[PDB]
């Protein structure tokens, strides 16, 4: 089978919106959209999940140690070689307010992440070629009922809105794949930051062609 | 199904011997442990594979920064989170001539791997609760044909002889549980270091029943 | 009885208000709102007081190494069990001009206390629960006759006054109790920053109710 | 009332010694030493309390960020002003086989902490005096029949012999008071590390002539 | 005699102004401010003279390593100890632009400068007591005709006349003796920045008699 | 020959502009400005490249660690003795929008690299003088067709029309040598960044007759 | 022409061996081994001097912060683009006593070295592929008569002679060219450290055919 | 007047050797060495006094951050320029047993300073040149009635026996004048460490005529 690994944040690990902000569980394996997009697929492809909640492109959260992208991604590569494609949707968290980031600050941690995958070829002492990578921008963020979502994501909302462009340019420039996530769903959770049943299953959908499009 | 994470070195991987040294390739998804374990399990059972090759419990390797688990562990357990077990196979590479390591400085490393497992309940935002651990020594090294395999482990063959009594000391201590891979294998593989297919067939039929004897 | 640890700063600790801006000394053991707390509370409780003066949320002070709440707070809750709750009491010194702090890098700075309370079950080597918190917010500071206090202040008052509504929404977020301080007293110490013995009476008359409704 | 302020480890903590190494539980108030100590001073003195298991003199764990005695005791002295003594007994822990430390190590870690309580005077903005010191040398450590034990306190029997020689040297050449603990109790719970209820009493006893003598 | 340390940066060390803005010579021992303080202060007093050109309060400077007031001057106490008064003189350089520093962050600077001279009785092993302090704002900057001097203190003329405000409301706090050189004489020297001999004279002249009232 | 080391970035290494930003080749020996450089000089002359394309001053690139030249320059230098001369050619990219560097903080980076060019005498265990330095600013940039570009270097020509200035002020101070790139050619390459065959040709006729009134 | 880069310490940047240990001066352009090498190679190649004395594989010498090979290789790399070839003859300052090192960890060192050589591929933005290695061995140090020179070599001769032997087991496992350049020569310099005129000839002569046979 | 700068620990600050180790106070002006090298040279000289007691060559000393010679000696030489001569006697301490330094390592700790010698000219901004040297190999210690003092110093006699060796040979190396103060004196004082009033007046009557012979 071709593997493609899922590489992102509580987008990709499939956090179930609520009213109340959190706690919350994982969406079903056959609704979440990497399920969604293996079962599309089919039997000569193979999807690994690599998503972790409040996951960033290179920057380390000060509330948690276990944030940052680029810290985790080269062990992650080498640990799943063979790999075919690597998709990589992350940069939603790096809008956060008290990172005090701009979508070019963005644009280059998912820089340092593209990198990573096209030079990651060999592993520790194998023989495997490196995968392919593609760059997805999230969907813009929305409206937050919860108080405590309104003020972590001030101007956060405004900055996802300038994903699609930087990220397409930096893939123009290094001359990898890119697909924009907000070309195909808006962001439709109640809590105004994950994905519906709906979105997940129209974004795998999207992918799937995607997928079979790049392999 | 029940979620078994498989966290790992080269011997989780799936690393197959060869009497050049290196490099190589991976064992066939159905012929390394942990493909034989999720065979053995069976569909009430689902099988996370995180083995990296060269993988200490946590020591810093200084040719290659990808190497300790535990920088590594907490963001894994809270990327696949609901997790029913983790089987924790590492220390044989804390063994290699160049860390100056002790038998009781990897049982250490390894018990910071344990207190990850034990105190990852919640993950990120989620209401899950932590999953049960298992401490798992490797089996003792063999001689090595290739010298420069010989060099890195020079004194790492005794040291892997320690490894079930200071784990299981850990474990009691602990109050987890603990197996011996060394107590159904020996290190059989060409370049003494990794493991051959019979190998691998019978770690997997023991640690099924290991397995469904925890959960 | 239920061990109470009151966690904060000079507030916390009993700071009497000076013209002279400082030195000064503590206010007595039944008249700081500590003691007026554990005497409100009787034998059934016992007050813990942990209140270190200029102690910020999470953020190293450059003129004093002593002062970061979140670098002592877990070695301190390890050291007091069995606790029953913990009452943090912190902010009001982040809002110091020279950190330029937000109100939301200081919710930001609570969140880290909060979550180590949450995740201190069993300390070290013991059987012991993890206690219960309150997140408590300072009252609002007030007008500073000394000249060095309203320099090192500037803006503080302002963001002060933002800090219930903050707390009150992490609270909420993290699903556990808040009670604010300014809705039962207002900073009336001479230096417009420190508790009157009217405040501490006031606010140890608050917090025993408080107390009682959680326990 | 007079304060004296107990900084010491699970000894000063109160670990009740198990056979099966951990968890425990601690002793009670009126139990371990630190409750003996306030009965028999009487309500001229107030003891405080602050003990925490595996706290090691000056050295971090690398099994746990919270161990460190001289992260912690400055912070600790500021908070607890004012103080009229400081009653240290530090140094089992730093004998285990991990840390490589030899007595003349610890005891330059037990001088780091009599200088943090040496030039404590004012902590954070008061009038206060400094307090006075009293280093205390551990009773020697005894054979430990749980393994888990054995190994991490490998060679440390042999350096907790050479403590109460070279902590008073120290003392001696510092000009601050010493008292052996080893002079009226030996380590005689069943672990080989922790204090019977016999010891506790016997500590507290004596210890008790000592602050009296002093203040 | 009677002590006196005169700390400082290139205003101490006597930098003698030039057009051209560097490379330069010290002033004549008996023309430089701290040789007309010796002079005029007479045999019962002994000066010694601590000034570091381009020397800041608390301040790494990227350009060169040795610039850091803070880092030095513990060692400077300890090794002239015993000492009766230290007069400090610095802020000037903290000025410059590449600081980005507000007159207040300057003023906390001198304020950990003073916390180290009024901690630093007994030095290494000795009997000596702390001697006293003298915070010094140094006289405002002035037009600067070099151009890369213009380009170095940006806002530094502005913020060099807040801080005799400032370190007087610091001082007052901290109970310590403030004296403004700004008071006495204008900076005269030809490039805006250094002192001509007047000004040395004059400013000699007024510290002698700061000097025998302090003392 | 008297040696002449050329310190610079991608404008110095030859690159060769395109359309599609990048990736790219280098400029042909007898193209690239250092090779104009030595033919335009002769044999009595030897020109050393060490041009490392996005180079800065002196500060850290967080996309690729290799492109700090003050790291990098103090070894190059002990490397190449004996050296006639060292031409500095660097600033465009501390340009880039993700420094967020004014002209000031660029001219402080070129300060580092002079000074480690007037303190290098003698090398490593070597007899040899230090060379000579040549201050370079770079010509502006001018109008990015792609949009990646135009993304990192937002702010940049502004920036890049203020370094003859301070370069010219800096070295004025330091008592070094400036040569205006800027002053005989402007940045006529597609991409807006990199410099044409007739760029290269005209800066390496000037340079040379730079060396030959410097040498 | 093809591009060869030669990558080492004094022996390659050409120290001329004195009686009186240092200071000294580089051997002339056709004498040291890399200028016999450009002579025998001729035309069709381009030889790249990148010899710095002191550099050790990878380890900071406390001395001065020039001298780790691993620090400057990937910049000296990119540099330098294109290439087809990097000889490393390092690894005999490494067997210095301060540094305290076995030949597995000078080994090491230039397991990291080559690493950065096999993974250089495309450097900064360009389409140029990586460089061929080779791993040279130095020759074995021989007896020193300057005491300075006899101690910080203590124990190093017997270090060099091991590295023919771990570098040729090193590069075997990598599947990198390898040769021992004390298979040609022996350490015939007065200093027993560095080369005579003729050590560096024959070094020339059998590397020009190691050159010509690899590419 | 021609400037000699006097860098040293308690030997060069005076520490009067008592029978109780420590505390003590310092010898007078006239008597210390410095005092008396001042006397012997007279009105056409002056000695600048820098001796820091327990200051190392260039290691921190893990009780006491003020301690690292090599952190302090560039800051100081730009202090004082203009500058003719720096002594420096350092190493006595190097040899305390939780250095767990050798002769080597600690004459590479005096090379460090002789280099920061040798390359201070101008310090800031200045056209002074650099002084001369001379290295200084303290007297052997001797038996030490103290406990502390015995442990501390562990080892250390033997140490300080060979420093007159190792110095000698560096500084033959680097080319620099040496003085050995055990040529002229033994180790006197009562404490096996220090110097009595005889050992002060001989070592600086010598040092006089070594100071007259290099100027």
């Amino acid at each position: 089978a071709k593997r493609i690994l899922c590489f992102g944040d509580s987008l990709t690990w499939g956090w179930v919106p609520v009213e109340d902000g959190a706690p919350t569980e994982r969406f079903a394996p056959d609704v979440r959209w990497t399920g969604v997009l293996a079962q599309q697929l089919g039997a000569d492809f193979e999807v690994i999940e690599e998503g972790l909640s409040a996951r960033t492109t290179n920057i380390d959260d000060p509330t948690d140690p276990r944030l940052n992208g680029a810290s985790y991604l080269p062990s992650c590569l080498a640990t799943h070689l063979p790999l075919d494609l690597v998709i990589i949707m992350l940069g939603t968290n790096d809008t956060k307010a008290y990172f005090r980031r701009t979508p070019l600050d963005i644009a280059l941690g998912m820089s340092v992440l593209v990198t990573q995958v096209l030079t990651s070829a060999g592993g520790v002492g194998t023989t495997y070629p490196a995968p392919k990578v593609l760059v997805v921008s999230p969907p813009p963020l929305a409206p937050m009922p919860h108080p405590w979502f309104q003020l972590i994501f001030e101007g956060g909302e405004q900055k996802t809105t300038e994903l699609a462009r930087v990220y397409s340019a930096l893939a123009s420039f290094m001359k990898v794949p890119f697909f924009d996530a907000g070309s195909v769903i808006s962001t439709d959770g109640v809590d105004g930051i994950h994905f519906t049943e709906a979105n997940n299953r129209d974004l795998g959908v999207a992918l799937a062609e995607q997928v079979r499009s790049l392999l």
